[PDB]
């Protein structure tokens, strides 16, 4: 037999998908859905707060800004997140948003650890308000 190679289909990083009411809370659930990938979320308790804010030219930017923020304080302090109460307004010609993310230090017998997110991307963004009226955010980080 000649040898012969082939491609295959396999899974690529994984997906993370919010919704919600308004843009907002779909910020806020995609948020979840990201540490989600880390821990089983519905673990973690809300005992540690922090801020964060950040501005860009668009949506996407901004979602990415303010994921990437949440990655960093999970990198550095090693928290994680259960819920978020997020708003964004229009500044100056630039799009600000101002979060605050409710969580506590891992604990690894009780946060059910799963796999560390090493970078938000722009790999499949898309931010939509659907046909009846609801938002979605999603994205695929770098697992
Ligand atoms: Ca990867």
């Amino acid at each position: 037999m000649l040898k012969k190679w082939e491609h295959y289909e396999h899974t690529a990083d994984i997906g993370i998908r919010g919704y919600g009411d308004s843009l907002e809370e779909a910020f806020e659930a995609v948020a979840i859905a990201l540490f989600d990938v880390m821990v089983n979320v519905n673990k973690v308790e809300k005992k540690e707060v922090r801020e964060i804010e950040v501005e860009a030219e668009d949506l996407e930017a901004l979602l990415y800004s303010f994921l990437e923020e949440l990655l960093v304080i999970h990198d550095i302090e090693g928290l994680v997140f259960r819920d978020f109460e997020v708003k964004i307004e229009r500044v100056n010609g630039k799009y600000r948003l101002r979060a605050k993310a409710y969580g506590e230090k891992l604990d690894l017998k009780k946060h059910e650890p799963k796999e560390e997110v090493k970078a938000i991307t722009y790999h499949d963004m898309k931010i939509e308000r659907l046909p009846n009226g609801k938002w979605m955010a999603q994205l695929v980080p770098d697992i």
